[PDB]
């Protein structure tokens, strides 16, 4: 049941991205927002999002920022928490320039390329002129909540998300019979079976590899 665990993992991953896409695409049509943006006052924008999130938490993106062309109008400010220079968002804007589709992008951040999944929705005016684009993103590095979600949803023993040989995040606690290092340089299919699943983003192959460790139940 290898391909089964792998597809399970992929559906769980697909599920999370879906939760965000839907929430994004809806906020992108929230007159309250559109008008708070055209109003040109960062407060309603801040408040708008703080309220948006006040109850849909954990289903909230890690990064969020509105922008018209290269002119970033508003930013939730979480970019800095990730060690991402307001500058490094402008380059991501061009990189993700194809609305309604998720993009796996990298970005420099204090000596470690940070891997992010991004997507943009256009903010139209109730007049029909596009007024900007809302950019939403999920940071993969150290995103334990995302990996833990997928681990329990698939009832996996442990999981580790790596950009091959290099771990982005793990569920291991440090008491397992196996080390993170082992899990990462281990053969695909032993006492501890180690599965390997390359995630697809929008049905497209990706270098994101999720390792699933299952203990040989024989034992």
């Amino acid at each position: 049941t290898s391909v089964q665990t792998s597809s399970l993992i992929q559906s769980l991953f697909d599920f999370r991205l879906a939760a965000l896409r839907i929430h994004q695409d809806s906020t992108a049509k929230n007159a309250s927002l559109i008008n708070a943006l055209v109003s040109r006052d960062s407060s309603r924008l801040d408040e708008f999002f703080s309220s948006v999130d006040e109850l849909e938490l954990s289903n909230a993106p890690d990064l969020r920022f509105i922008s018209s062309h290269d002119n970033i109008l508003w930013d939730d400010g979480n970019a800095s928490f990730y060690g991402i220079a307001q500058q490094e968002l402008n380059k991501l804007i061009r990189r993700v320039a194809i609305s309604g589709n998720w993009h796996l992008v990298q970005t420099p951040s204090e000596g470690k390329s940070v891997h992010i999944l991004m997507r943009r929705s256009s903010l139209i005016e109730a007049t029909g002129q596009v007024v900007g684009y809302l950019y939403v993103g999920i940071v993969l590095n150290d995103n334990f909540a995302l990996l833990e979600n997928i681990r329990s949803g698939s009832n996996s023993e442990n999981l580790v998300l790596a950009v091959d040989t290099t771990p982005l995040v793990s569920t291991l606690k440090g008491n397992e019979p196996y080390s993170l290092d082992y899990v990462v340089h281990s053969a695909k299919d032993d006492s501890f079976i180690v599965g390997q699943t390359f995630l697809e983003v929008e049905s497209v192959p990706t270098y994101l590899c999720v390792y699933s460790i299952q203990t040989n139940q024989n034992v």
